[PDB]
């Protein structure tokens, strides 16, 4: 739409309050043109078909219960459009400006999320198992992280490169909410997953075993289900990740962590210059290494702590 930016006030899906870009013709829509070819958030209705309707709104105020997923995925949508530009200079996720678009109300009582090739799609939830997805920082990010990785290495969701394009969308979501810096912490989806529960998520780096997914190489789930496992095997990949991070001894195997804003720059430099559609454990490890020594050396403590992670992991 063409119109006047302005700013509107609403309220997310945890009940915080924020500032929204919005553009004024007639009604107030959500689209951001501060951000790239801009960020348009849509209105699925309930229904499948998408995208749905740009959202449109009279006073552009935000305070109805029913605008509330679509707050968070606006606004979410547009920290990590500028986590990308400004930490590692990639402008949206085609690199060159591409509108991002999302879509919220996606169906009824649906769990999940999801980058369906061209847009981000968001359910409301069950509100038992999930509330509006889109109240999750790491969530969406996870998603548009999804779109990146489609862009540029291209990871084939499933078996192993599956499971590292999944890692890979945790790895950055989670950057992303320590990015914003609320709440920030090594889970995944714990601030929509199950409102009756506190503590829980649906993912955990720092512990995937917690719920059952593998923290090792040889726990890999080599069956077919989910891709070949490709949320399930993504916890090995997420281990060394938090390994590399924070350091720690797993397995017997000590690693010391480099922190939080090296991992994403070897991360990101791994996943834009060295892996492929069908890359695999063994080769993220090739690429995180190389990466680690072009940007410090292969005699860093850098290149030392991927390869203790790695080992960490049982990823050779
Ligand atoms: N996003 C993951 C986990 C979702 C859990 C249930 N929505 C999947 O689609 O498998
Ligand atoms: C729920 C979200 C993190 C994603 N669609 C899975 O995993
Ligand atoms: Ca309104
Ligand atoms: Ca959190
Ligand atoms: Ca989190
Ligand atoms: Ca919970
Ligand atoms: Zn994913």
């Amino acid at each position: 739409i063409t119109g006047t930016s302005t700013v509107g006030v609403g309220r997310g899906v945890l009940g915080d309050q924020k500032n929204i870009n919005t553009t004024y013709s007639t009604y107030y829509y959500l689209q951001d043109n501060t951000r790239g070819d801009g960020i348009f958030t849509y209105d699925a209705k309930y229904r499948t078909t998408l995208p749905g309707s740009l959202w449109a709104d009279a006073d552009n105020q935000f305070f109805a219960s029913y605008d509330a997923p679509a707050v968070d995925a606006h606004y979410y949508a547009g920290v990590t459009y500028d986590y990308y530009k400004n930490v590692h200079n990639r402008l949206s996720y085609d690199g060159n400006n591409a509108a991002i678009r999302s879509s919220v109300h996606y169906s009824q009582g649906y769990n999940n999320a999801f980058w369906n090739g061209s847009e981000m799609v968001y359910g409301d939830g069950d509100g038992q198992t999930f509330i509006p997805l889109s109240g999750g920082i790491d969530v969406v990010a996870h998603e548009l992280t999804h779109a990146v990785t489609d862009y540029t290495a291209g990871l084939i969701y499933q078996n192993e490169s599956g499971a590292i394009n999944e890692a890979i969308s945790d790895i950055f979501g989670t950057l992303v909410e320590f990015y914003a810096n609320k709440n920030p912490d090594w889970e995944i989806g714990e601030d929509v997953y199950t409102p009756g529960i506190s503590g829980d998520s649906l993912r955990s780096m720092s512990d995937p075993a917690k719920y059952g997914d593998p923290d090792h190489y040889s726990k890999r789930y080599t069956g077919t289900q989910d891709n070949g496992g490709v949320h399930i095997n993504s916890g090995i990949i997420n281990k060394a990740a938090y390994l590399i991070s924070q350091g720690g001894t797993h397995y017997g195997v000590s690693v010391v962590g480099i922190g939080r804003d090296k991992l994403g720059k070897i991360f990101y430099r791994a996943l834009t210059q060295y892996l492929t559609p069908t890359s695999n454990f063994s080769q993220l490890r090739a690429a995180a290494v190389q990466s680690a020594t072009d940007l410090y050396g292969s005699t860093s403590q850098e290149v030392a702590s991927v390869k203790q992670a790695f080992d960490a992991v049982g990823v050779k």
